[PDB]
């Protein structure tokens, strides 16, 4: 029999991590089975004008608001751990900080539900923070964890930003791998990849003037996406004001497609990867954002990345292509905003 | 101040994966024996209409929806640096632990557990004749997405070395090359002499919350002596691993007095025909609970985008595992 990945199992390589993903397409050929918050909450610790758990009061903010995590997992003055070469048990130093970013004072409006202007303000804030912390730390990680399924206790819409005095696992790896690719190809790995997907279209989910979001060829989560700018850009702080407002639009369309997929607020973990502030030639980088969502079949049926996946290799049944196709099928205007 | 990993955040290295773990210590200061409809119960028909025998001991059957098959055609060769795929064959089986639909591992007698070890050895020997990697595992608990409560494990064989295997293989090999002794053998002897991370210890086995553990109460179970695959255990090591397992899983359930979920699996030398003296058999247990029967750890956000992070240290986790009894609470 002749090989046809739409029918036959195989593994796909993720050039950003150097790992493979096992795909079992015959397992996803079964048809598909069927199937209100206040703008302000009195007890919400993230709400404007409320006191946090430590007693501090948030300001009467009108847009975004950033504050130092009251239980920061890292600090800036941590002493250095001693050096060691123990090939079995050894530790290194860890300094950094963590901040929380409320997207807007409206306790009930998630990203796909915010105006493009509000979202543009969010991008701004991400830039300012990345720009400020990068003055001191080489890796600044902006991210968001949304939804109870992702463990989020508090539903007020917000993200987080952690700064590290070191390049965390994912960052050093993508840094390294992108660098080799560039040393080898003379062009940035993700800039080229964008070209290829723009040309193909099978995994494309949102395309705007300056951005493209696709379910990557090597996606691990069912509806995982990769949002990248179409031009070479190293960090979020390097976007032009036009790419910036367009990113706002791209985000709104992407997350609206996610919510419309199951017509529910779509949980996920997302974040941005950009060049580290380590003072090196960072040409090889291409800024991008990953969105890793757990839902698989409905609002209640998700994917569990356990067992075989933890002990051996990530595996998926639904193809990245079928995923993208289901995502293209829905509208890119949030259901709550269209009323349909 | 003087650095003090007992109070100060730091990162610990995992030599088996070559990755770091960020630790922030400052932040941690009824079922019947048989079901008439159970697809895994003896004598019942499975979803496809096929019927299980009135089995005794373990029962192993080919997954009715296997994710891999033995004759999938090959993928075309390619060296594309951006979009490339590879072939994939194997098969998957399900291993019912015992005909008792309500008895989880910690609740089985040691004889019973010895029989599971035997099945694991047999399945591994058999599939290894055809596939280089055999992965025995167990996903237990609704929290791990397990639908059928009947106690059971799974075994998937693969025609290639999956990610974790390829990596452990390579790192153990490089270490063995550098040190002339297997990484995990030295590791075990090292912990056996410390005690700091020990959670279970028997004549032939040791279970510790590894130094680089990622999950809160994650453990690494392994033999004190050098053993390449599960098929290599002597019968004594074998009966001893049954006991070590009962003890470890019993402690896990006692921690919060509930049936503790987790995903666990065995890593041993691949059947690839090369010298694998660098290997050392071992099992990993990655449990999600963190503070109670209903409070778990979510591995997300920063962890998915940057790096694993934990507040409770491995030393604290092990101390908590040692503080309870190793006899299951229902058996107690
Ligand atoms: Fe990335
Ligand atoms: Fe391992
Ligand atoms: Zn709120
Ligand atoms: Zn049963």
């Amino acid at each position: 029999t002749q090989f046809n990945p739409v029918d036959h199992p195989h593994r796909r390589y993720n050039p950003l991590t150097g790992q493979w993903i096992l795909v079992s397409p015959h397992r996803a050929k079964r048809p598909w089975q069927g199937a209100v918050l206040p703008a302000h909450d009195p007890d919400c610790f993230l709400c404007a004008g409320n006191v946090r758990v430590t007693g501090d009061k948030n300001p009467d903010y009108t847009g975004t608001y950033v504050f130092t995590n009251d239980f920061a997992a890292l600090m800036s003055d941590t002493p250095d751990a001693p050096e060691s070469h123990d090939p079995l048990m050894r530790c290194q130093s860890a300094r950094g900080t963590s901040r929380v970013i409320c997207f807007s004072p409206d306790h009930s409006k998630t990203l796909p539900e915010l105006s493009v202007a509000a979202l543009t303000e969010i991008v701004k804030t991400w830039q300012e923070q990345t720009a400020e912390l990068g003055k001191t730390y080489p890796w600044v990680q902006v991210f968001e964890n949304k939804g109870a399924a992702m463990g989020c206790s508090n539903p007020h819409p917000h993200g987080q930003i952690w700064a590290n005095s070191f390049l965390p696992n994912e960052a050093e790896r993508e840094d390294r791998l992108q660098k080799e690719y560039f040393a080898e190809q003379k062009s940035p790995m993700l800039v080229d990849y964008v070209q290829r997907e723009l040309a193909d279209g099978s995994r494309t989910v949102v395309e705007t003037e300056h951005w493209l979001a696709v379910v990557p060829y090597w996606a691990a989560w069912p509806f995982e996406t990769l949002l990248l700018p179409k031009a070479h850009v190293l960090r979020i702080t390097d976007l032009t004001d036009a790419q910036r407002s367009d990113l706002a639009l791209a985000l709104k369309k992407l997350t609206s497609r996610y919510d419309n997929l199951f017509q529910c607020s779509f949980p996920y973990s997302m974040g941005w990867h950009g060049a580290p502030f380590n003072g090196e030639e960072n040409q090889h980088w291409q800024l991008h954002a990953h969105f890793y969502p757990p839902l698989l079949r409905s609002a209640t049926v998700r994917k569990f990345m356990v067992g075989y996946e933890m002990l051996a290799e990530t595996q998926r049944d639904l193809t990245a292509e079928q995923a993208a196709e289901r995502l293209r099928a829905v509208s890119d205007i949030h259901f709550r905003e269209s009323g349909v």
